[PDB]
C-alpha cells in the first residue's frame, strides 16, 4: 500500500537548510504555494484550449485556503492540472529546478525569501509545517497522496480519501509555534501583501 523513497541528496540538503537556518520571515511560504497552484491552473487552462474535454473533471479554475484550528492544518487547494504518480515522484523529491543554484545563492548573499526565483519554492512549506501532505489528481491517473516530515524520506500511496475532480491539495500540518497562519486576519494580510494580483479567485474559508 505505501512506497517510501529517499529524497535525492541535494533536495535533502535543501530541506535541512530550510528547517535549520535561523530565519524569521516565514510568511513567504504562502506566496510560493499560491504561485505553484496558479501555474498548475495556467497549465490546465492552456491544454483545455485544444482539448475541452480536459475540463470534464471540472471547469472552475480557483484556489481555496482552508484553515483548521482543531487539526492545526492549513490546506491550499486548487483545480489545476494535478500530477500523475510518476509526476509526483519525479517533481517532489527524486530529482533536483534551481536547487543547486539557490543553495549557492544563499552563500553569495541571497536570503531564503528568494527561493521562488529558483523553482523550489514548494520547500519553503517546511518553514512553518512539521509535515506536508500533497494530494493530487491528474486526468491521466488515479488520485495519490505524497507525504513527508523531512528527515530524508517521503511516502507515496494511492489516496483513499475524498476523490477530488482534478487538481492538487497541499496540507500543512503546522509546527506548534506557527498557528498564526490559521488566523483569518494573518492569512488575509499575507495574501494582500504577496499574492494580490494572482489571476484566479483565492477563497479564504471561514471556521
Ligand atoms: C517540488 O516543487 C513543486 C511541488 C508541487 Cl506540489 C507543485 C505543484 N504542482 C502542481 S501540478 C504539476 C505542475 O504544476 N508542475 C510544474 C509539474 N500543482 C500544485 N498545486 C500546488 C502546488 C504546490 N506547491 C503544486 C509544483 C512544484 O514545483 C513547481
Amino acid at each position: 500500500e505505501v512506497e517510501t523513497f529517499a529524497f535525492q541528496a541535494e533536495i535533502a540538503q535543501l530541506m535541512s537548510l530550510i528547517i535549520n537556518t535561523f530565519y524569521s520571515n516565514k510568511e513567504i511560504f504562502l506566496r510560493e504555494l499560491i504561485s505553484n497552484s496558479s501555474d498548475a491552473l495556467d497549465k490546465i487552462r492552456y491544454e483545455s484550449l485544444t482539448d475541452p474535454s480536459k475540463l470534464d473533471s471540472g471547469k472552475e479554475l480557483h484556489i481555496n485556503l482552508i484553515p483548521n484550528k482543531q487539526d492545526r492544518t492549513l490546506t491550499i487547494v486548487d483545480t489545476g492540472i494535478g500530477m500523475t504518480k510518476a509526476d509526483l515522484i519525479n517533481n517532489l523529491g527524486t530529482i533536483a529546478s534551481g536547487t543547486k543554484a539557490f543553495m549557492e545563492a544563499l552563500q553569495a548573499g541571497a536570503d531564503i525569501s528568494m527561493i521562488g526565483q529558483f523553482g523550489v519554492g514548494f520547500y519553503s512549506a517546511y518553514l512553518v509545517a512539521e509535515k506536508v501532505t500533497v494530494i493530487t489528481k491528474h486526468n491521466d491517473d488515479e488520485q495519490y497522496a505524497w507525504e513527508s516530515s523531512a528527515g530524508g524520506s517521503f511516502t507515496v500511496r494511492t489516496d483513499t480519501g475524498e476523490p477530488m475532480g482534478r487538481g492538487t491539495k497541499v496540507i500543512l500540518h503546522l509546527k506548534e509555534d506557527q498557528t498564526e497562519y490559521l488566523e483569518e486576519r494573518r492569512i488575509k494580510e499575507i495574501v494582500k501583501k504577496h499574492s494580490q494580483f494572482i489571476g484566479y479567485p483565492i477563497t479564504l474559508f471561514v471556521e
